[PDB]
């Protein structure tokens, strides 16, 4: 436990100094003798004696951020939050604290490369929601607002916080907008192989699937612990980009398209010991997210093969690097399609450059910036981006976005 | 307690027990991960360290507690007493060197670890001897292009003022020169080291691919220059299977990668000079040596000849040019029958190696950050492979550059 930590950029020899790690909260899984850095995931709802210090920690942080630490209002808030916990075992966040918390959960998210945008986030309070129909209303407004006819804007919608654990609000979808995957009796998969499991859940709950290549899944929404309910998102609200290529005329004939709004809805927002199990947030895409992961991953659309077939690449020996050539072209198509349809999207070069600039600024005037190299480095051409050569410290700050069990694995059906 | 690692693309789960055996620290704490940080003895310390190594040696050849084991322990204890150190048997030395490669978390090429030719050079006393051992190493390892893995182990550190050191970072590297205007002729990574040779009276050909002389230090004395006989340096001209102009870039690289500035550590003994060599994974040359900004940096030039539009980043022009360069490199080596491996085959081998190690050994330390190839990452099997990283010994360690310590004489 020393007070300073340094990180070097081995390409630009710049050294930064981390003090912020001292405010780190929970353990990382790593120890003195092992490193879990590449491990993906290394109803105990809080009690009073647990919540007091967590609440106090966050409120102190909030008033520090707005330069009123030790003020009258600061002490009064503490007194109010502490009385509220003593007699309700919980407390509610003011709209300002809630908005602060959201933004800082994003800011604190070590695996996100797009954090340079963090302060610019539209927060939708939906803590007054009581039903699935209402959730759906809020989600539709979130999507229209975030999509903005292609000029995408980051936004989060926050539903009521957990209480006893039996009355949780959840979005069962992993993203608000995903394509269905249908397992076939002959062993193949139609649509998106990633979402096969969730598709069967939807179908079992009553969904009539069109059984197509690009079927937008419905929302599965749980309010206040009740069984979840199905809702079809209005097709006009889902912006989609058909994928084509600046040079390859045949690329359009592959028949691919993708949606514009990446909207993650299964994560959990934790602020001052409060747990918002349902907190969907959206931004715009990095190209490699659709181009490399969504399409080329073996257990995804796997058009790697077919593209290489249409490029007439030698696909008999790997050392021809037919896969790499193919992947690059696919990512060129994705970026070209989104840009043509003036839908917001960022390439992996521009984004990693942005994040380095963000990291430097965070170190300069916040004392550090937690980052996960393993996730920050893009899935293609890593070494020729600035982040590859950049040393990073990884630690967990609160407020944070966390993972949570899939709701179907925990839900007590009514 | 036991730990799992999932491959997410195949859902295969391995259980790690081996990590419980380590005692060297990683640089991480419970609260901070430093997995992307590149670099995070007397009688009294030396016996338990030796005892640890001797034990896992006699456990390795299934004679733990044998007459020999008991005696060998006694022999080593008596020697640390009366000399404040000890000497490794031949067998132990070869076992120890293979196992330092086996324990190399950042090495993707470890499937080959038991195939290692070990050259004992612990009788060496001068730079001239060192030179002789090194030339022999290069001749054997290069093997006319059918490369073979070797290590040459010079005497162990004693008091510290008598270290053996190969000052070159690799046995075969290219000189880099600081130009008058500001740019750099040749390999920029080595510009400091090139000036150290020029200082020693090396006459620089001042060209793009000049092979650097050896700088060798024995028993702590002043390092000395030696030219490597050119017939021993296997080189490859880089050209492209479709593009006719690629050879007009005048590029070429050496066949033998031989890292010579690390420190082998066995049973508490330190070998400050122990050059080891293997063969290349194509991205080491084509992605890092040629395309890094702090290196040969020829992407712009290539993509220019490929007539791509380079005005915006989102055309992925750096990306295209990069692939084409690595195709060339692989084509060039394979055409000259010089052992090389593509990052796809190398990663496949390593997943298989990992599974082997989890079977027969209970684990396999691995640094994901270094194992994942510096291009086309998520289309190699190792991207979706979870990996535990821990510090096993014997190991190869980093050491300071010798010109930062050595008081000249
Ligand atoms: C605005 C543009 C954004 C871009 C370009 C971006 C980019 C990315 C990328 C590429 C990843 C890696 C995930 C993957 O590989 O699938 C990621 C992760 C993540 N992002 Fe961002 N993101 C953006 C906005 C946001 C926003 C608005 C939030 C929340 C308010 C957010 C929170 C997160 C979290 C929590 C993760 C993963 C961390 C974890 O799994 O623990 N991101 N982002
Ligand atoms: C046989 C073919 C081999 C291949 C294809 C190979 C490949 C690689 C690659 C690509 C790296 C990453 C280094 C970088 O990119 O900067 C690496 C690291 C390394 N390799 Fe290998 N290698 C081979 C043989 C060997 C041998 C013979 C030894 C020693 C006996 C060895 C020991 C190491 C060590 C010590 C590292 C750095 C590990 C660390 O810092 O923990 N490798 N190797
Ligand atoms: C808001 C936002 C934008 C974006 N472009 N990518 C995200 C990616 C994620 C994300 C986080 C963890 C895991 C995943 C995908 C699972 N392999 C995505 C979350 C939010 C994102
Ligand atoms: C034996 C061998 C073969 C090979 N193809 N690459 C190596 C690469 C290394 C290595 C280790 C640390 C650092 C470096 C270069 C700086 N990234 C190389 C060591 C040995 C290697
Ligand atoms: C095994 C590994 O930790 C895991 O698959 C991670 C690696 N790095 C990643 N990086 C990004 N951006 N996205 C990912 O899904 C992953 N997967
Ligand atoms: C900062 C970062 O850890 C450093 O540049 C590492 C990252 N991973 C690497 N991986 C390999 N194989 N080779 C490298 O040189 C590096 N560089
Ligand atoms: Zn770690």
């Amino acid at each position: 436990c020393p007070r300073f930590l340094k990180v070097k950029n081995w390409e630009t020899e710049v050294v930064l100094t981390d003090t912020l790690h001292l405010k780190s909260t929970l353990e990382t899984g790593c120890t003195e003798y092992i490193c879990m850095g590449s491990i993906m995931h290394p109803e105990d709802v809080a009690t009073k004696d647990q919540l007091f210090p967590l609440a106090k920690e966050f409120i102190d942080q909030y008033y520090s951020s707005i330069k009123r630490f030790g003020s009258k209002a600061h002490m009064e808030r503490l007194e109010e939050v502490n009385k509220e916990i003593d007699t309700t075992s919980t407390y509610q966040l003011k709209d300002t604290e809630l908005i602060y918390g959201a933004k800082h959960a994003w800011r604190n998210a070590s695996r996100c490369v797009g954090r340079i945008q963090w302060s610019k986030l539209q927060v939708f309070d939906a803590r007054d929601c009581t039903t699935a129909h209402g959730m759906f209303n809020y989600i539709c407004n979130h999507v229209k607002y975030a999509t903005n006819k292609g000029n995408l804007r980051s936004a989060i919608t926050i539903f009521p916080q957990r209480t006893d654990g039996k009355h949780d609000f959840r979005v069962w979808n992993s993203q608000l907008i995903r394509y269905a995957g249908y397992k076939q009796p002959d062993g193949s998969t139609l649509g998106d192989p990633a979402n096969v499991q969730f598709t069967e859940i939807c179908i079992q709950q009553g969904w009539k699937p069109p059984r197509g290549r690009f079927d937008v899944l419905p929302l599965l929404l749980q309010a206040n612990g009740n069984d979840p309910e199905l809702f079809q998102i209005p097709p006009e609200l889902v912006l989609e980009v058909p994928i084509r290529h600046p040079k390859f005329e045949w690329f359009k004939d592959l028949g691919l398209k993708w949606y514009g709004l990446p909207a993650v809805s299964n994560m959990l927002l934790e602020i001052g010991g409060l747990e918002f199990s349902a907190c969907p947030f959206s931004g715009w895409y990095m190209g490699t997210e659709i181009g490399v992961r969504d399409y080329c991953d073996n257990s995804r659309y796997n058009i790697l093969e077919e593209v290489a077939k249409k490029m007439n690449l030698d696909m008999r020996k790997t050392s021809s690097l037919w896969k790499d050539q193919a992947l690059v072209e696919i990512n060129i198509a994705v970026l070209y399609s989104f840009q043509s349809d003036k839908v917001t999207i960022v390439d992996h070069h521009s984004a990693t450059e942005s994040f380095i600039k963000h990291m430097e600024n965070e170190y300069r005037c916040r004392g550090g910036c937690p980052a996960d190299w393993v996730w920050i480095v893009p899935p293609m051409s890593g070494s020729i981006t600035p982040v590859f050569h950049q040393e990073m410290l990884n630690y967990r700050l609160t407020p944070s976005f966390e993972y949570q069990p899939d709701p179907w694995n925990t839900h007590v059906w009514k």
